[PDB]
């Protein structure tokens, strides 16, 4: 696959007020893994302030901004599930419950957006995955990715 | 989600620089009665925010979600360089397809589902890369979803 899943990187029933609240935690979790260097993370700030990075059906995909390509070092994902939703677009009711920080190496994040979308194309899929409290749970539901 | 026919197949072009492919693209969605003028800088607004290079010689140029209502009708515009445009970071990043994408809000992301799943097959891509037939064009791509 084109980035690994597992529990080292799954984060279950989280709670934010708001949506700076968990993409600093999604980005801070990245720095852990080792796949970006700490100043990625304004980077995603930065890169939502320009235009949320909301999607749609109850997920968004923050990611940093073009400048921080070399803030990267390997690609890699946070799943990061806040069952209570967290107000990611421009209007109230664009509401994400699962927010998956993303760091694509050489800004290829749209590649790893698009192996998402194109697994996370059921909306009962993502209802299941924005309630559930098992990490082999989320691991078996996004297996067909690429 | 979206039609095919000559008027959106774009043959044999050439770019020097992705934005030219981007603004070109642009234009035809324009001409085409898919997207008013302000999409066409919608649409390098957001290769801004988020390259759209998929890899596999692909790039798909959207709009931003801000420009919403600068799109008429959902549809796309294939390009074809033959000769291919950079559109990633490095040497080898490049595109072959340029599909522009005019979408409202985030139906960009069903429109990539879609040339995705079409356009999995490598010898599929090396085809259209290098066609002269907007018949093989609308044949190696009847099989979207």
């Amino acid at each position: 696959n084109l980035f690994k899943l597992g529990a080292e990187n799954i984060f279950l029933g989280r709670k934010a007020a708001t949506k700076e609240e968990a993409i600093r935690f999604a980005g801070e979790q990245l720095v852990k893994g080792g796949y970006v260097e700490p100043e990625y993370v304004q980077a995603m700030l930065d890169r939502e302030k320009l235009t949320p990075t909301y999607l749609g059906e109850s997920i968004a995909v923050p990611h940093g901004t073009v400048e921080a390509k070399d803030r990267v070092l390997k690609t890699g994902v946070v799943f990061c599930q806040y069952p209570e939703g967290v107000r990611f677009g421009e209007e109230e009711d664009d509401i994400a419950r699962l927010v998956i920080g993303i760091a694509a190496r050489n800004n290829e994040h749209i590649q790893v957006i698009t192996s998402l979308t194109n697994a996370l194309d059921d909306e009962s899929v993502i209802e299941r995955l924005a309630h559930t409290t098992s990490v082999d749970e989320v691991l078996e539901l996004l297996a067909g990715r690429k």
